[PDB]
């Protein structure tokens, strides 16, 4: 048998205290009033006694929404400490107004009435508290190093972290931002950004800061959703602290705000400046119009160069037209690259190369102009710039090596006897790599398309899982390469001994697969695709044990890399894709908005190679914001209106009515 | 709500007729240029009203054919209207389900 | 006539399905309080 | 503008009829009574008038659970047609008892009060109706061909199908089976089986019959769940209309009933007859005990043969011991098969073959004994028997060909010059195929294991999707084989012309890949695994267009079969596996129960090759069933107890109370 | 790590299939075993430039069936010097059935299992990781083992 008792004993209530608490719970006003009046004379009942759950009479009255018994207890001067917090958490308006006019706790000591009200996100109570003079402490910098912060962190890390989280929960309240905020949209943007930064910094409590940031983002999107006319939307998006506020939203990665339907509709009307009815057109009509504009891109560029003020001069400044012209220019560049492959050491550039050169110069000039104008952080935040930098550097190296070979060689020697590191060979290799990168650069244009955009977003996301798997794969590969090279480096053979004077795995009969570490890495790589034959694990000597051990290392590597690792990669990608699919549209619309806005600026109008040849505004914004806040508050109250405590309140009301009727009769 | 809809249709009430999906009259382009948000909202509200299963149950000679053609038109609008695509899709699906339930 | 029968049946079925929120509890509290005030005034 | 009017007009209510219906809705008893009394004298209000929703006064009273107004309307003789159906569907006890003591409809004409009550599955109302003399029509056979069935089907298929579904919904009611059923468990078993058969037959309404069958299965499982002692469970499982009822449940594929925890616990206690504490033992102890019993299987078999009544004679009749002995016997058979491969035309059988022969004879004798004892349908329902039949036939063919080669050949001729269809070669090929099948037969033992059982169930399920994909793959394969053979059959070359006198794709240099249809099918098969080289699409003639077209056919086949079809197969399997995973345990426990019960019988005790050398019972069952039904009814009522109409009823009660108080005051 | 359990579970069924087909192929082909001298380069087995004797012995048969999983076993190893076209066809059919099972059926079933298991684990991945990292951190809280090798000796 297990004896069961009370390990942590407490002070039990008396019979009368239990009867009085039961009367308070049942809502019988008459008996509670009689007990309160008798306690003043006889002092037999402690009006501040708790219950087995820790609640006092005032807490019971608050929990039952019994304003009459609550006020009766307040008129008899019961202990009221922290009762305001329970009233605020219960989200009962009568209790807060009753207590505002005047031990164990469920609330941490740093919780204040206004902070708790902001946590509940209850507009009525928050407004009641902000009607007075209340303040919320300002959190320090995310990476602050002042004496107070480090002292509080060292004295009590848990308390300090809890207090910071409570403050940020209060500040991120949509109702508290609706009131007491000059610019709710900008406040939500910057607060969400700061919460995301805190989530990055705070390894723990990461989920809570992430959800607070998401809540701020949704509040900004919902404020934008309350706009009822295009005039209001234009006023909001163009406000300066054009499309200034839209650019600010893009800076803070407010994807839901940017992808809002009305914002996208306005952006689309700006995108198709020339064509008023592009929305309602057939596929063939759109394709023919695009082909015509693309084929006429050089004419539009020349017209802009000569006279910008004409039917053709300013026709290229339209964003969709500019995008078409730039795309057509790049397509012609790629076509010339393809044509460029249809004994002189350092030959002069051909006609195709002479035509290619201005495009390369234009690419370099455009990149450096973007660096000079936009800045450094903006330039780096665009990943494509990395590929653009690689392409430009490879092209510059190609030109340099071509010049070197032109001014250092004159004779015409057959390529068979050229040096391995001859400048022409290196130049051609670099040019071929640049061609690959240039053709691959077309991926970034998938953003412009409805069917290819979200797919590109998804594949981008899956590249992160692929990179994560790359580390473990490379560790395994290096391990087995070390083992195989250690086993086989004794049997290295000269190229002369080979049947065709060819050494390595790129010969018709593969050999010396594991003789050197570099060759071993290549062999293990090519075995992933099955291009390494099994006889490479064989040696001329009759060392059958060595051959078997090498074959077993090779087989274990195959099993791991193919059966285990590749399938695990499929499972990871399969799962990651499923996660991303829900957000694919929002993510795509954000990326497409960035692409569209990149064509709104005056700079960079000409594609290569042609590029080398306040008070009233605030007032309007304030009135629009006031309307938006009213609409949002009404809508969210309606949504919340449209628990066991409700049934408890219903029972309390019925019992109070019953006791009143019974007493009256 | 069938009761309230019936109460209002007991009187002489009308709902404006939406223009063609690819209409190019002066009124449509004028309203689109003056206020695109208001025009799009009004069109969506009208189609939400018309696609109501209760409003099709009353005030419709052939509820099945009305639901068929209204769902088709809503699907076409969903194709044309790049934004608000989800709302037109769900209105079309609602009309299809109403026909199936009839 | 077949369509009339179908519409009657569909309306009845959908009303039944809908019949089979916080505002409901607010309405219940409102009814109870109105009854309480009427009784208190009468007595 | 769209004019909106009432296309299907109706008869509007008068002002007084609307006021009276509003009074009924609000529950004001006094005004409704006054209106009813005034209608008798002045005839100004139609007491049977509908509302805009079609409800009359009685229907409104029923829907609000207002028994007083309901009884008042009944005392004034209002129209009552189909009101009982609305009362039953509302599941209100007072309304049913009120109406039992005494146009458009929401219920089809075939619905009767008892049928609707069974549909609601409400025990109180069903009991109230069964207290009288009520009957439900008996549905005909699933494949009945009488005159009435075909006449009703041809006259009105919709009405007939609806009536049949309504009848089966009534009969499959757990409450209606709890009452009015001699044996609820057997009734649920056979009714679920019949509903599953109807679901197969009825292509439409398949989902409804499937869910009715599942509901019956769950009712049987829940009745078994109410057992409170091992005596009750034994009485239930052993009842005969041992473990008779468990065998009946297995026959009707009642997987949830068989897999119930207490049933599995009892079966486990029967399974480990010899070892009382096998449940609590270490892995090493269990493994050592299994190895010992398995190594001693011949001793146990001989002991059973000599004296069945001894410590060793009857030790093999225990189910787990018998399973271990049979498994060890099969393992030794496979070990001898492996050993059997460590110039005489038709040689005499070796020592290993002489040892193998009695095992084969034992397998054949055991199969024919199972066929003779169990029956034909039971023999066929076991899929493994198909593989057993194939193994036995291949072994018999092997023995026959060995005999033929022994009695038709005496000389010792080298195998190089033997005929292609020499009896010894065919015998060896058949024996090798039999060895493959025999070793593969061990899959069926995965059921016995906790970790391998559910996995085998899942792979079995995935074999159905693989078979489904097999049809489309074979269609594609046949199509492309026809095309490639048509293109290439002109360039067929003789084997002499080949470099090594080898023709076909199994040569070191593959050739004639598509010369014949049979060879083309094999080539397309082996290209799935990449074993067909690309040069087989080349011909000696300089027909570069023909070669290119053949290479394009081959490439399109590769793209389809590998990129498209194989990935689609992965998606199907991936999805099917996810479906099965939830039911994997129940399915596995059913299969393991079948395996365990197969070792409960006296017949087949000896493994190969040693096999070739009532009123009181019903009363007890009835009392146990009565207790189970009481417990199940109480439990399901509790579960149901633990909608907008509830709030409507609350408002109705409050308003009725308010009107009564106001009238009294 | 979690997916390694599903891989181990699949290992048993794969090994059963592999052993079955190795027994069958070795039984069929062990009559045509040839000496290493008869080979073109005095090399016997599947690790030669021209593969041979793929199924002559059980050990070699197991290795051949293993390497066919990665496609490194050529199809001509199912050919014999004698003109026993029926034997060659039966051996090629055993080899093809093994390929179909192990690659089309078993490998895809393994992908489905891993795919499902990964989805199960993903929810608990963080808690599980933090437990493991806590164990790693606590292993460095003790005085013993402060010096890493070779300074610990
Ligand atoms: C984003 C990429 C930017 C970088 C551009 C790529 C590098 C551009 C720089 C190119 C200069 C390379 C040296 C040229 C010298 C020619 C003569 C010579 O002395 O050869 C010497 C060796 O020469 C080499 O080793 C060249 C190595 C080229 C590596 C390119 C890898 C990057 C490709 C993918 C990127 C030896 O000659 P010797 O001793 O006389 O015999
Ligand atoms: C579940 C499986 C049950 C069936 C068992 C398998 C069949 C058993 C029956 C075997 C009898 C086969 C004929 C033997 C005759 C020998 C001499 C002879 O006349 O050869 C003749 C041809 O012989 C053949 O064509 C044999 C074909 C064997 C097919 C086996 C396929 C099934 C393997 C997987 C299953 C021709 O000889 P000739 O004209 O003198 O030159
Ligand atoms: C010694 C001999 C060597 C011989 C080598 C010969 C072959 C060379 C060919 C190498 C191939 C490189 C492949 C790069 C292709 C990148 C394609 C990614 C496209 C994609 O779906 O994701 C987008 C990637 O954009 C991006 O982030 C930018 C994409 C490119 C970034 C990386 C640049 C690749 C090239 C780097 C140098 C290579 C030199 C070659 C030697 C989305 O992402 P998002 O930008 O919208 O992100 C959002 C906010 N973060
Ligand atoms: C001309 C030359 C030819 C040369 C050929 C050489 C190679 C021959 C080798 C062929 C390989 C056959 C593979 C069969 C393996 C079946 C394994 C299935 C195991 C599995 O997971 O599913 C179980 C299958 O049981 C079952 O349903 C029974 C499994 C076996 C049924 C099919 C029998 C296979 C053999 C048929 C004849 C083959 C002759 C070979 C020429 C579960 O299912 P469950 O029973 O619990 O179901 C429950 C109620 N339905
Ligand atoms: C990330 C860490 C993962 C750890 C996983 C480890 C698994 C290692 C297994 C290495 C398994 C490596 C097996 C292997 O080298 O043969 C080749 C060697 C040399 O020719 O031959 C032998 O080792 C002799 C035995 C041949 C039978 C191989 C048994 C096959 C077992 C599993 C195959 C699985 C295939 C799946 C379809
Ligand atoms: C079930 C029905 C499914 C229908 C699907 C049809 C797709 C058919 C495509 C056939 C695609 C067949 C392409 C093909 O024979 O080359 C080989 C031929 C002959 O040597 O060469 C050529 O045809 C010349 C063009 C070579 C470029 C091939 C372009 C590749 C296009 C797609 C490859 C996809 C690979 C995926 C990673
Ligand atoms: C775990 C148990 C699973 C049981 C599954 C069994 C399936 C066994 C099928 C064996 C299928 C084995 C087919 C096969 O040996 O050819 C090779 C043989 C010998 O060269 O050639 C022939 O058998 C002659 C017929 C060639 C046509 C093959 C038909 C292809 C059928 C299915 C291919 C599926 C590929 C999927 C993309
Ligand atoms: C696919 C193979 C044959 C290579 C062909 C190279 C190019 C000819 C293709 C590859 C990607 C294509 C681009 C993919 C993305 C788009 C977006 C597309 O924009 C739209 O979808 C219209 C709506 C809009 O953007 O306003 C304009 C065509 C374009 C540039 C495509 C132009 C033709 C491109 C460059
Ligand atoms: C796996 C490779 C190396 C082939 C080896 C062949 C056999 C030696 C293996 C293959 C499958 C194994 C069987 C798989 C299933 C079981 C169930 C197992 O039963 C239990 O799990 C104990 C609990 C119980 O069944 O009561 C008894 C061992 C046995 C027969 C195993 C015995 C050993 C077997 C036959
Ligand atoms: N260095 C480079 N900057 C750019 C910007 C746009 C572009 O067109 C494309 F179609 F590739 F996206 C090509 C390039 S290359
Ligand atoms: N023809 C055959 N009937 C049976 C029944 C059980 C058995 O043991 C195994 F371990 F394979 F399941 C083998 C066989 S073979
Ligand atoms: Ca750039
Ligand atoms: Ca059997
Ligand atoms: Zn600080
Ligand atoms: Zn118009
Ligand atoms: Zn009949």
């Amino acid at each position: 048998r297990i004896p069961l008792q009370i390990v942590r004993a407490e002070t039990e209530l008396s019979a009368e205290e239990k009867a009085f608490l039961n009367a308070v719970e049942k809502g019988d006003y008459a008996t509670v009033k009689q007990a309160l009046q008798e306690a003043e004379i006889y002092y037999n009942v402690n009006i501040n006694c708790m219950d087995p759950l820790g609640r006092s009479a005032l807490l019971i009255a608050i929990e039952n929404e019994n304003l009459e018994i609550m006020e009766l207890l307040l008129n008899h001067s019961v202990y009221v400490g922290d009762a305001l917090l329970y009233a605020i958490r219960k989200e009962v308006v009568g209790a807060v107004e009753l207590l505002l006019s005047y031990q164990f706790s469920e609330f941490t000591p740093d919780i204040t009435p206004i902070m708790l009200a902001a946590h509940t996100n209850n507009y009525e109570i928050i407004k009641l508290l902000v009607q007075k003079r209340v303040t919320i402490p300002r959190p320090h910098q995310i990476r602050c190093n002042c004496v107070e912060c480090v002292s509080s962190s060292e004295v009590d890390s848990l308390r300090h972290s809890r207090s910071r989280l409570n403050i940020y929960k209060a500040l991120a309240s949509p109702s508290l931002i609706a009131l007491s905020s000059e610019d709710p949209i900008l406040t939500a943007f910057r607060l969400g950004w700061e919460l995301k930064e805190l989530s990055k910094v705070e390894n723990e409590f990461k989920a809570e800061y992430e959800e607070l940031s998401q809540q701020c983002k949704l509040f900004a999107k919902d404020l934008l959703d309350q706009a009822r006319s295009s005039r209001e939307l234009e006023i909001i998006l163009n406000h300066r602290d054009d499309l200034a506020k839209l650019k600010v939203a893009i800076k803070y990665h407010q994807k839901e705000f940017v992808a809002q339907p009305n914002c996208q509709q306005l952006l689309a009307t700006l995108w198709y400046d020339g064509f008023p009815g592009w929305r309602r057109k057939h596929w063939v009509v759109k394709l023919l119009t695009c082909m015509t504009i693309g084929f006429l891109f050089p004419m539009l560029s020349i017209a802009y160069l000569i006279s910008p003020r004409s039917n053709l001069g300013l026709f290229i400044k339209k964003p969709f037209i500019k995008f078409i012209c730039h795309t057509a220019s790049y397509l012609t560049f790629l076509f010339m690259l393809l044509l460029a492959s249809q004994h002189v050491q350092g030959p002069p550039p051909t006609v195709v190369e002479w035509m290619i050169l201005p495009w390369v110069l234009g690419f370099i000039w455009g990149e450096i102009k973007e660096m000079w104008d936009g800045g450094f952080t903006e330039y780096i935040h665009d990943w494509w710039n990395l590929m653009d930098f690689a392409m430009n550097s490879l092209y510059l190296a190609t030109i340099s090596l071509k010049i070197v070979a032109y001014v250092k060689y004159n004779g015409s020697r057959p390529r068979e006897e050229w040096e391995m590191w001859h400048p022409t060979l290196i130049a051609e290799a670099l040019f071929a790599i640049s061609n690959i990168l240039s053709s691959l650069r077309l991926i970034s244009l998938f953003t412009a398309n409805s069917h290819l955009g979200p797919l590109q977003i998804s594949l981008g996301r899956m590249l992160l899982d692929i990179l994560k798997f790359l580390f473990i794969y490379c560790l395994v590969l290096l391990a087995f390469a070390n083992g195989l090279n250690q086993l086989y480096f004794y049997y290295e053979t000269r190229a002369i001994d080979e049947p065709n004077n060819c050494k390595g795995i790129r010969c018709e009969k593969q050999n010396n697969a594991f003789s050197t570490l570099f060759e071993t890495l290549q062999s293990l790589f090519w075995s992933v695709f099955g291009l390494l034959n099994l006889y490479v694990t064989n040696v001329k000597a009759r060392h059958e044990f060595t051959e078997f051990v090498g074959a077993t290392m090779f087989g274990t590597y195959n099993v791991i890399s193919l059966v285990v690792l590749l399938n695990m990669l499929i499972a990871m990608m399969n799962n990651s894709y499923q996660l991303i699919a829900d957000h694919a549209d929002i993510e795509w619309k954000f990326a497409r908005t960035k692409l569209w806005m990149s064509y709104f600026d005056e700079g960079g109008t000409l594609p290569p190679p042609f590029n080398i040849i306040s008070l009233i505004q605030n007032q309007h914004y304030q009135e629009v914001i006031r309307n938006l806040v009213k609409r949002y508050v009404a809508a969210m109250i309606r949504n919340s209106k449209t628990t066991e405590e409700n049934f408890k309140e219903l029972k309390q009301d019925i019992s109070s009515f019953r006791y009143e009727v019974l007493d009256l009769l």
